[PDB]
Parts: structure tokens; sequence; C-alpha cells
């Protein structure tokens, strides 16, 4: 037969916090010409907060049973950023900044 | 037979939390020509709180039981971001600037 | 036979909360001449609090149950973002900017 | 037969955290041209915190069970960031400067 | 037969603590012409506090059974960053400064 028996008398439980800020940030990237960015993360993390909890219970005497938990992930991404040509470029993304040229002569 | 007994008497549970902020985030990225950015995350993360909880209760005694979980995830993805040229660009995302200028003279 | 006999007496639970806030957030992102996103987050997280909770209760004694729970997910996107040509473009996002220009000559 | 028996009595758990703030985190990345940056990471952590807790409760006295828990990640990516020429760029991200300029002559 | 008996009484657990910051992070990389950065961590790190916890309670008398917990990861990534030339740029990520210049002149 078997049993399983689980008493739980006056508990008092409490505080139980999980937090997760600013996970993969990407800030304050300035590019002259141009930025180029392929953001591809694969988070599979756990941030657990466990207080007075159990698992899982099972009663199985004797059983044939199959229990199969699988988790499959495939990547084949084709990701292509492409930019043929930049010149004459002036960027600012500063403050307060004066006299700021850009000059291209040609010729022929 | 058998025989799965949970008593739970007299519990007080408080102040159970789970937070999750600001996470994956791009953020003050100027380009002076362009910008590129492929975002293609995949996230399967766990922020948790367990607070006097448990699992799932399986009582299956001398049982054939076939339990599949099963989770796929197939990625073939043809992202392409393609510009030609870029010229003669002013770019002031920046407060309070002054006399920028950006210059091209061709002769042929 | 068997038995799954669950009691629950006097139970005092409070707070429980679950915050998602500002995920996959991109903000402050100027281009001079373009700004190219692709933006394609797959996701399969959880933000979980659980407080004097239980799972799933399955009884099933000496059965021949076949139980599949399946997820797939196919991913054969196919985006493309092209432009041919950008010059003498000017951007000013800022505030307060004073004598901005831009000046292209040409001579064939 | 068998027999799992727990009792809990008298337990006042508290003030259980799990934090994760600022993880991955690319920040200040100025590029004078260009900024290619390919961000792909792996994540599978776990920022864990138990009190008074237990893992999963099994019974299986004599049984033939199959349990099988798999977990299979595949990574065949192909990204490619292609520029092709940058000159006469003049950037600026910093504050408070004067007389910043940027000159190309060419004569055939 | 067999048995597993547990008895906890008058427990008083508190202040558990599990924190992650600033991980992996890239801070303050300037480039005068380029930046290229390939961000590819693969993160099975644990930071975990017990306090007062079991592990998994097992009872499994004479049973033939089969547990297999596989963990898979095959990486065969592919990454290119290209930059064909960079020339005659000015990059002032830096603040208060005065005259910079660069001159480029070509005769042929």
């Amino acid at each position: 037969g078997g049993k399983v028996q689980i008493i739980n008398k006056k508990l008092d439980l409490s505080n139980v916090q999980s937090k997760c800020g600013s996970k993969d940030n990407i800030k304050h990237v300035p590019g002259g010409g141009s930025v180029q960015i392929v953001y591809k993360p694969v988070d599979l993390s756990k941030v657990t907060s466990k207080c007075g909890s159990l698992g899982n219970i099972h009663h199985k005497p004797g059983g044939g049973q199959v229990e199969v938990k699988s988790e499959k992930l495939d990547f084949k991404d084709r990701v292509q950023s492409k930019i043929g040509s930049l010149d004459n470029i002036t960027h600012v993304p500063g403050g307060g900044n004066k006299k700021i040229e850009t000059h291209k002569l040609t010729f022929r």
C-alpha cells in the first residue's frame, strides 16, 4: 500500500521576494556613422524564492509509468546587416557643443 | 491501496512578491547615419516566489501511464537589413548646440 | 482503492503580488538618416507568485492513460528592410539648437 | 508498503529574498565611425533562496518507472554585420566641446 | 517496507538573501573608428542561499527505476563582423575639449 502523510500546523511565513531588474540592458551606444546591434539573448534563468514550500508529491509504487519532460530549442537563424558606404556625417548627441564642422571637397 | 494525506491548520502567510522590471532594454542609441537593430530575444526565464505551497499531487500506484510534456522551438529566421549608401548628414539629437555644419563639394 | 485527503483549516493568506514592467523596451533611438528595427522577441517567461496553493491532484491507480502536453513553435520568417540611398539630411531631434546646416554642391 | 511522514509545527519563517540586477549590461560604448554589437548570451543561471522548504517527495517502491528530464539547445546561428566604408565623420557625444572639425580634400 | 520520517518543530528561520549584481558588464568602451563586440556568454552559474531546507525525498526500495536528467548544449554559431575601411574621423566623447581637428589632403 504505502502512505505519504504531511502535517502543517501553526506556520507564520512572510516577506518572500523575487526581483529581476535591468537584465541584459544596452544603454548609451552612440555611433558616428552607424550602429548595428544583433540582439538575440536566449534566457532560461531562474530567480526563485522558496519559503515553507514543497515539491511535487508522487506516490507510484510498483508502476511501469513512463514520464518524459522534454525541452528542445533549435537555432538556425540567418541575420545579415549590411551598409554599403557612409561619408560626410556630423553627429552631435552631446549637449552644449559649439562649432562642430565637417568638410569634404573633391576635385577631378 | 495507498494514501496521500495532507493537513494544513492555522497558517498565516503574507507578503509574497515577484517582480520583473526593465528586462532586455535598449536605450539611448543614436546613430549619425543609421541604426540597424535586430531584436530577437528568446525568453523562457522564471521569476517565482513560493510561500507555503506544494507541487502536483500524483497518486498512481501500479499504472502503465505514459506522461509526455514536450516543448519544441525551431528558429530558421532570415532577416536582412540593407542600406546602399549614406552621405552628407547632420544629426544633432543633443541639446543647446550651436554652429553644427556639414559641407560637401564635388567638382568633375 | 486509495485515498487523497487534504484538510485546510484557519488559513489567513494575503499580499500576493506578481508584477512585470518595462520589459523588452527600446527607447531613445534617433537615426540621422534611417532607423531599421526588426523587433521579433519570443517570450515564454513566467512571473509567478504562489501562496498557500497546490498543483494538480491526479488519482489514477493502475491506469493505462496516455497524457501528452505538446507545445511546438516553428519560425521560418523572412524579413527584408532595404533602403537604396540617403543624402543631404539634417535631423535635429534635440532642443534649443542654433545654426544647424547641411550643404551639398555638385558640379559636372 | 512504506511510509513518508513529515510533521511541521510552529514554524516562523521570514525575509526570503532573491535579487538579480544589472546582469549582462553593455553601457557607454561610443564609436566614431561605427558600433557593431552581436549580443547573444545564453543564460541558464539560478539565483535561488530556500528557507524551510523541501524538494520533491517520491514514493515509488518496486516500480519500473522510466523518468527522463531532457533539455537540449542547438545553436547554428549565422550572423553577418558588414559595412563597406566610412570616411569624413565628426562624432561628438561629449558635452561642452568647442571647435571640433574634420576636413577632407581630394585633388585628381 | 521502510520509513522516512521527518519532524520539524519550533523553527524560527529568517534573513535569507541571494543577490547577483553587475555580472558580465562591459562599460566605457570608446572606439575612435569602430567598436566590434561579439557578446556570447554562456551562464549556468548558481547563487544560492539555503536555510533550514532539505533536498528531494526519494523512497524507492527494490525498484528498477531509470531516472535520467540530461542537459545538452550545442554551439556551432558563425558570427562575422566586417568593415572595409575607415578614415578621416574625429571622435570626441569627452567633455570640455577645445580645438580638436583632423585634416586629410590628397593630391594626384
